[PDB]
């Protein structure tokens, strides 16, 4: 992970959307790390059988996924709970159409990954928010506010765990308190756990559906190798739905939308990601966590005008620019014109995103060093 | 062992340039979020000119991860719940499924078998249109009968769609496998008026045996129809194609013209061979003469077997599973479809097993 690899001219959204060669790109959430070599090998092998017609899932894929949830989170699942989706944003949309009617209520907790909002409002459901509470280097759930929203008749809650963009890995105690509110008010939960496998040394990912049979009965769990293994462009996702009635409604929507399984390389890459890549995974968790610690230290020492939220997992870094007292336009201009860095503006993540930025730390230390140098320069 | 003649794809190796472009992309060992290839609009514009003499704009092109999703998106974009969608059986069963699973009303205008071909019944179709059809699904070339519609047939269809204000989804997935005596005419190519009411679904999937990579192109000249379609895609969470769909598409539509010319000759020779073999050795069957694709539609009605007796006889006595016709709707009863997109040796084996089955 130490050596920079050129992504210019690979049709990378991150690196090939802006033509200006002096810009460094740390916005969209993929990594400037090479994929594990066993995934490259598995792909090379499949290309050596030069027919690419309709394919079913590999015969062992269910067992591979069952062993993955058991190994990673000590979660025992059934093969029949597994549904595929070509990405997690489609699974959010499928869930909204499956478990709510038009003008019924869906709750999210900003600041949040923007398709959480967009998929609710574009499907003509009513959007409710329970904004997270900034507290120190971190964020908590305001359970009193959330309960007040649940009392208004919420059908569905989209949970982000770990939460993009702030990097919170929810504790077992936080998820149980959430779980008891979902039971109390009979709320169905979509648990977007796409960030579940990049977790820092002092934290543990608890699948919400793993806490009890009661919570398994009411939860749609969204996972993937996309973020973990930098294969998002292959569109491989896994939806785990323990409740046969919820699973039948979900797969009904997929069916009426003409969905009939993943592309060939999604299955090939997922098969390798979840069997042959454990060492690469251990090493990238250590590398990314050290990157997060270096970034927090660098900003604390050299850009005291900024406040960092300490991430507990994933490779995204959430930064409060409040005390610079800049307009979004003025701050973006400085970053682009003076910094020459492209980072995510926080205002797109809804309430709590005002005057924040999100920088991608899923890159070699030497690149992160340059990003942080340019960030210091930008606000000097 | 069992031959699987029901499969929807060819048993031929992908053209080498597609294998080469794939191997080349895997040299760059990052598989993150990706843009369509920069030149892709120009490559597609050039394809539709090279192949069909059809002039398109770049702005008309939308991507879809398959044609059945494009059928579903079109039904959701252009009709409301409880509005009527028309198909022409016998037809690819997903044509029906995408209407009924979306709570639209199914109408049918069954095609009429004549000699060893089929025609549209324009008198019947017009009577269905008079009942207020919103959307028609046109299959061109038509699976499973292999009809390549003539410009004159499409123009007669077009006058009706103009007269009753019917929006057309043209499923043109089989558009590149056309036999020597025929030409594919995209319905949207016929005039500005018909371009303005048509969604055209094309793909390299069937042509180049890369259906597993899920690359499709949807061409929507009418800006308001195009925006309605992409709005459905957006609310379903679709962004674009997977990396290898783009890689394989770029190459299929630029570097494989000699492979395509050659496959067209081989499949038509297979079609002619199958035709003669069945005429000579199995006179209990009648066969529709295909003009395109790699599917053969066989009438088994003179044998007077139930679907179950026929299917059993084929699997037991023939060690072959075919596509059964009944699920294709009216005109599919006591028919089978067999895939002839295979090496001649496989097809000769397939035909021996049919002859032995219905001996
Ligand atoms: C929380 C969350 N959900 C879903 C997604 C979508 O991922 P994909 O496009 O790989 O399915 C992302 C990607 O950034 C994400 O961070
Ligand atoms: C007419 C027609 N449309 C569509 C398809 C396949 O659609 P998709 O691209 O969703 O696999 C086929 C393949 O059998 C076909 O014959």
């Amino acid at each position: 992970f130490h050596k920079a690899i050129n992504r210019r001219g690979t049709h990378s959204i991150k690196w090939d959307t802006y033509k200006n060669e002096e810009l460094i790109h740390a916005w969209i959430a993929d990594m400037d790390f090479e994929v594990p070599k066993p995934i490259q090998t598995a792909l090379k092998q499949r290309i050596e059988h030069p027919i690419f017609g309709y394919t079913l899932p590999p015969e062992n894929i269910g067992n591979i996924i069952c062993n993955w949830t058991k190994q990673q989170y000590d979660w025992d699942i059934q093969k029949e709970w597994i549904v595929f989706s070509a990405g997690i944003v489609p699974a959010l949309s499928t869930s909204i159409q499956a478990f709510t009617k038009e003008n019924e209520s869906v709750l999210v907790q900003p600041p949040i990954y923007p398709p959480f909002f967009e998929m609710v409002t574009t499907n003509n459901r009513q959007l409710y928010v329970s904004p997270l509470q900034k507290q120190n280097d971190t964020y908590v759930i305001d359970f009193q506010h959330l309960e007040k929203q649940f009392q208004q008749g919420i059908k569905l809650m989209l949970l982000c765990s770990p939460h993009n963009p702030i990097g919170r890995v929810w504790t077992k105690e936080e998820l149980l308190q959430l779980g008891s509110l979902c039971t109390k008010y009979n709320v169905i939960v979509v648990a977007d756990e796409i960030h579940s496998d990049i977790i820092y040394a002092d934290h543990t990912h608890t699948p919400f559906a793993s806490l009890s049979e009661e919570l398994a009965a009411r939860t749609i769990t969204c996972m993937a190798p996309s973020k973990t293994f930098n294969i998002a462009g292959l569109q491989a996702s896994i939806i785990i739905i323990p409740n046969e009635k919820l699973r039948q409604a979900f797969t009904s929507i997929q069916y009426r939308q003409g969905f009939h399984g993943l592309n060939i390389f999604a299955y090939t890459a997922m098969q390798s990601a979840y069997t042959e890549c454990n060492d690469w995974l251990n090493e990238i968790r250590l590398y990314i966590e050290d990157n997060a610690q270096f970034a927090w230290e660098y900003i604390k020492t050299h850009i005291p005008a900024l406040s960092v939220t300490k991430p507990e997992g994933s490779f995204l870094l959430w930064i409060d620019c409040s005390r610079l007292k800049l307009s979004q336009n003025e701050r973006t201009a400085l970053l682009e014109e003076k910094g020459k860095i492209i980072v995510e503006p926080g205002e797109k993540y809804g309430l709590g995103g005002e005057e924040h930025i999100r920088i991608n730390i899923g890159c070699p230390r030497s690149v992160l060093e340059e990003i942080l140098n340019r960030l210091r320069h930008t606000f000097s």
